[PDB]
């Protein structure tokens, strides 16, 4: 079981440290369950986002193996094109040997240039892995490096220390009562079926269910624009400049829980979970984002939700396990 | 003995993580031996750099005690003014109970905005601490949270993992041979007497001594403008724009050791250590700054130097211990 400590930056991005190579070059990465690929900046990248960011030099690793397999990936925020090579990756105190990972050649856009992390470590299923590159957890299970075929995430609140990715195990100290398991409906993302979303008993969205992914890599709780636009009204948040659906911080103590019913069990987010507040200003935890898939237009249950529910991702049986954090 | 790992960001910045408060809030701080104050942003800070960095909120800490004292600190690059407060800083494993530190109120200048860290933990002598704020090492020793009255720094080269600050102990495995102990000359900074800087038999600089400090929070080897000017010429580096006193990377195999004799022992610097090379670009490790003190113009032996020499800063007997990295 590996323990990968995570830095909670503004409750928006949780990232940890990995080493790639021999000797090991260090990089901080986002641990993303919305994707399956590991990749970091390389000395071959010309994009501006690579200049101010730690870059992987293959000519300094006695263990590196090159391949000619090119790679291309687009996220909701940012993309990269690169090439796939091979090496040891130290992640969560484990020596992942012979891991295929992406070395970037371009990271188009201004977004990532600003970001306090170098790369992305995907944790979704191999089916969505661009260029078929073996996911890290997959390569660990395959090598017998993790004791169990599950990892779990605890994401801290209020910029506190202690967020963790526990690879190969759960730790009951992080949750209250017991885990509820939900089947993955469609296996690629950790896609689970959302039964409904209510406030004060009335369905306000997702009537007759909708598809949801549990994404550690999304900050907010994102959903199909039109739906979210309602919720925003149902809590009185309004637009400021570029996505700032601003809400008065006085409102927090008046609003009601918004309940997510997944597999018959209700998972409420209180107003103090779904309103993010910096110092003296509040914002909405909900973001509109149409993400069309073959299995429907997704509802992404980001850090805003994961912050309240210790999440376990069982690959052995394709189930998500949720329980309230301690 | 505290073990504090630092992320080597581009061989220019080495920062680690601390927690302030119960429950503890995360912050990444530069461990700077060139000052003595610990500060972090706080929710009082209005400044630009304070918006995109984590901010200490006293209201979410059950162990916070506030003070009336004001704090102002000008650094070589940057500054702050703030208010002082007390709380439990968990640094390197240790829970430094009831520690005074600065909650900033302004952090003027866009460079701090763009920087991948929140605060600075100063590691020098109390004489130079702003407002006579107890430096953390001092507060650990007074409470007996460290065994030995010394700390050691190992700074990895090449963006590798493994840079570490070892609080209250030296670790033999990081150096070659045995420590050479230099006395501190004047006690404020970790100030020592540099006897000469020669290059192929000839004194290129600082004949008949000059004052130097070993300063982990300074990226390059710094010295008085006019002196460094000659060294830049003698190695070939020339300005491009906002410095970028750039050198043809081809020159790394022609150039010789510049040598720093400290208390009669010679400490050479290979081209490989004094020309910085990100990617396929080599720039010069020397920077020209006139740093007037009551004990002369200071030479700063920063990161460029410390990456080649494991350094013990011993407060028990006012002495610095150097030995080559193994
Ligand atoms: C206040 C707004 O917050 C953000 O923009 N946050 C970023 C991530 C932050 C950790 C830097 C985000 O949520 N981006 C989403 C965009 C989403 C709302 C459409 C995203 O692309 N997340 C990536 C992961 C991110 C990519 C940017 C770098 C960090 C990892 C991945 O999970 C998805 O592409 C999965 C797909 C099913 C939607
Ligand atoms: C390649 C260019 O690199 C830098 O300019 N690096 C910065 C530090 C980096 C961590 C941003 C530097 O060397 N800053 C020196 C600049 C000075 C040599 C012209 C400095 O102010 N360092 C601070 C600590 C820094 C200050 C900015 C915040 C990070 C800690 C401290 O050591 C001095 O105040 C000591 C004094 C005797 C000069």
């Amino acid at each position: 079981i590996g323990d990968e400590p995570l830095e909670n930056y503004l409750d928006t991005e949780y990232f940890g440290t990995i080493g790639i190579g021999t000797p090991a070059q260090d990089f901080t990465v986002i641990f993303d369950t919305g994707s399956s690929n590991l990749w970091v900046p390389s000395v071959y990248c010309s994009s501006l986002a690579c200049s101010d960011h730690n870059q992987f030099n293959p000519d300094d690793s006695s263990t590196f193996e090159a391949t000619s397999q090119e790679l291309s990936i687009t996220y909701g925020t940012g993309s990269m094109t690169g090439i796939l090579g091979y090496d040891t990756v130290q992640v969560g105190g484990i020596s992942d040997t012979n891991q295929i990972f992406g070395l970037s050649e371009t990271e188009p856009g201004s977004f990532l240039y600003y970001a306090p992390f170098d790369g992305i470590l995907g944790l979704a299923y191999p089916s969505i892995s661009a260029s078929g590159a073996t996911p890290v957890f997959d390569n660990l299970w395959d090598q017998g490096l993790v004791s169990q075929d599950l990892f779990s995430v605890y994401l801290s609140s209020n910029d506190d220390s202690g967020s963790v990715v526990l690879l190969g195990g759960i730790d009951s100290s992080y949750y209250t009562g017991s885990l509820n398991w939900v089947p993955v409906s469609v296996e690629g993302y950790w896609q689970i079926t959302l039964d409904s979303i209510t406030m004060d008993g009335e369905t306000i969205a997702c009537s007759g269910g909708c598809q949801a992914i549990v994404d550690t890599g999304t900050s907010l709780l994102t959903g199909p624009t039109s739906a979210i636009a309602n919720i925003q009204s149902d809590i009185g948040a309004s637009e400021n400049s570029d996505g700032e659906m601003v809400i008065s911080c006085s409102s927090i103590d008046s609003l009601p829980d918004i309940v997510f019913t997944i597999n018959g069990v209700q998972y409420p987010l209180s107003p103090s979970a779904y309103i993010l507040q910096d110092d003296d200003s509040c914002t909405s935890g909900f973001e509109g984002m149409d993400v069309p898939t073959s299995s429907g237009e997704l509802w992404i249950l980001g850090d805003v939700f994961i912050r309240q529910y210790y999440t376990v991702f069982d690959r052995a049986n394709n189930k998500v396990g949720l329980a309230p954090v301690a």
